[PDB]
């Protein structure tokens, strides 16, 4: 696969194909192929937000009153989430750089922009509610938990695998990758914050979460429509073998997500357990697979298991 | 010979060592910063948020039709030049930005891609709004009817894409000189038209919108100067005598280039603008251009400002 150019001058008018197409990269917005990029530009744009408009005054009185199970939770998920908003920052151009539709660059370089102010947000949040010493030991959780580093190099192997050798399944594997980080990984952490602050603490920094939780639903959105161009524009690649690898990738996902919020609630946060972040995680692939036009791996979920969430996540 | 980046890398140290070549995680920690400049930049940026479709165009789509021909001419072919400039550095600069080492540097040139993003917008909304499809379809490709306009993007062009097939530090600095004299001086230049245009009572809210884009413009500015001011102390063996030569012959090509497009295309036909006064107009910036990376000027004897009302006019 190799990399368009700056400006091609032998390009056609207009959008062809999401990849190898013959484009110039100019942006045209009213000469695009694909109609929703255009609305999705404008929710995005209307999206905006700034982390430090929003006051953590009551956080920081709660911070200190936190138990050490629950200091436990927060601080090991707030430097994985951070660490997954920076892959991201570094990635998504990456995967831009081989998309030939340009209304389709022009929404991940949107993506990417998002998911800096994602990972600004957690250093005000980190920096307003304690003191430097314990805010770099937050950072650092990764350099002394020996389980979420090998979470970091497994989730940036897979990106890392392109980045070094940039075929077509080894890009398709990367978008796949890419969905399962933002539909999987995330909500779990979203269930976090809020249980927290369904009990009445760390209401501010819950607040912050929801406006990333409504990025986090267009780029879900993106990705899903993202897949099913490229599977109708190349179908012949997408065969029965290769949706397998993608469900496969998925599981494997599920699995040290579950795994994960297990260990870092460890039955000491009041309102998760075992078993209800269990169902939750494989409630939520179902519904991922299914809008990508996948078989679900867990046919007998059918029922929300914490319908409360939706509600509450909205602003 | 220089060499990407990694996604992520475990074996990075904590902070920011250097702007290029330096060990790092790629990790966004804010509090953990070497250039302390980039906060205040980051708050800037982000508190200069716009949305061009909130700015309405309704007094510009009556006066669009009473244009002259040569108001037209000047209109059509400076809009598709600038359109093919804010979409070449929403391609190049995340070829840019992956090579350099300080995450908090990389956050502020994905925040300017974002904003380039933005202006090319701009442009599909000026034109859909002020004029019919067929028109609008035929200023998106005037560069494939005029010569002069497609000889500029090719020769534009190539000073970046020299780099993004050949990854070397030399090409990689006369890659950042050209997107400073890109932003500086052929965004300046355009810049002075639609203000003409407005200072007489034609197309006022386009100029609104090119305001904001010269506001944004100027934090560009100020971002490169500040990366090429650190590249040089952190690289001075490269920095030579004979390479800071080289970037002040960049900006008197630019100046040159500039200078003839902007006759060209004005053809002596817009009021208020005349073939001097763009010469000295053009001149005038790079010397203010050139003083701000610490570089001699070209042009000593153009030390007033030949049009002054400009600096306030563009305020918002
Ligand atoms: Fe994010
Ligand atoms: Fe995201
Ligand atoms: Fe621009
Ligand atoms: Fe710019």
């Amino acid at each position: 696969m190799l990399k368009k150019m700056i400006f091609n001058e032998k390009g056609q008018r207009g959008t062809e194909s999401m990849i190898n197409g013959n484009t110039t990269n100019l942006r045209e917005w009213n000469r695009i192929k694909y109609s929703w990029a255009s609305d999705f530009y404008r929710t995005m744009l209307n999206n905006f937000w700034i982390p430090e408009e929003i006051s953590l005054n009551e956080d920081i009185k709660q911070f200190p009153y936190l138990t050490d199970g629950e200091r436990n939770a927060f601080d090991k998920i707030i430097s994985f989430l951070n660490f997954l908003d920076s892959v991201q920052s570094e990635n998504l151009p990456n995967i831009s750089r081989y998309i030939t539709a340009a209304e389709v660059s022009s929404l991940l370089n949107i993506q990417t922009f998002q998911e800096e102010i994602h990972a600004q947000s957690y250093s005000y949040i980190l920096d307003t509610v304690t003191n430097p010493i314990t805010r770099d030991k937050i950072y650092d959780q990764w350099r002394e938990d020996e389980h979420l580093l090998e979470r970091n190099k497994f989730i940036a192997g897979i990106y890392e695998k392109f980045n070094k050798e940039p075929e077509i399944h080894n890009f398709l594997r990367a978008i796949m990758a890419n969905y399962i980080l933002e539909g999987i990984y995330f909500y779990s952490g979203f269930s976090f914050f809020y249980t927290l602050a369904r009990q009445g603490k760390m209401t501010a920094t819950s607040t912050i979460f929801k406006y990333i939780n409504r990025d986090e639903v267009t780029h879900l959105v993106l990705f899903q429509n993202i897949i099913k161009e490229l599977k109708n524009e190349n179908s012949h690649i997408f065969t029965e073998e290769l949706e397998e690898e993608f469900r496969q990738m998925m599981r494997m996902g599920v699995e040290h997500e579950i795994q994960w919020g297990q260990y870092v609630t460890n039955n000491e946060i009041l309102g998760l357990n075992d078993e209800l972040i269990e169902r939750y995680i494989k409630y939520l692939s179902n519904l991922r697979l299914v809008a990508i036009g996948l078989k679900p791996l867990y046919p007998e979920i059918n029922k929300h298991p914490m319908e409360w969430i939706d509600g509450f996540s909205k602003l």
